[PDB]
């Protein structure tokens, strides 16, 4: 599923990401338009042989199971997959156990290079929230 701008906005805030662990929604929005244009089903392989899965780019390094990724661990207790279905719950779960972890949302390259410092609030600006 490829989501609206807005509709991810309300979404996301829907489950419980806004102001989590002090980041604003449009931070989480501008994350996922960048990882993945909004799309549910985006993949990407990494060099280490890990994938990227979803519209938040969890890598199976750490956070999911694949079956592709020998010596990783799957901290989100997934399998990969199920970051990829139309209803974004398990990647929201999964993504608050990553902002968690001390680093915050610099787990994410694509915020910490595009989204951090900018005025994300441009993000949601105009939805109904
Ligand atoms: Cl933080
Ligand atoms: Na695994």
């Amino acid at each position: 599923k490829v989501f609206g701008r807005c509709e991810l906005a309300a979404a996301m805030k829907r489950h419980g990401l806004d102001n989590y662990r002090g980041y604003s929604l449009g931070n989480w929005v501008c994350a996922a338009k960048f990882e993945s244009n909004f799309n549910t089903q985006a993949t990407n392989r990494n060099t280490d042989g890990s994938t990227d899965y979803g519209i938040l780019q969890i890598n199976s390094r750490w956070w999911c199971n694949d079956g592709r990724t020998p010596g990783s661990r799957n901290l989100c207790n997934i399998p990969c997959s199920a970051l990829l279905s139309s209803d974004i719950t398990a990647s929201v779960n999964c993504a608050k156990k990553i902002v968690s972890d001390g680093n915050g949302m610099n787990a994410w390259v694509a915020w910490r290079n595009r989204c951090k410092g900018t005025d994300v609030q441009a993000w949601i600006r105009g939805c109904r929230l």
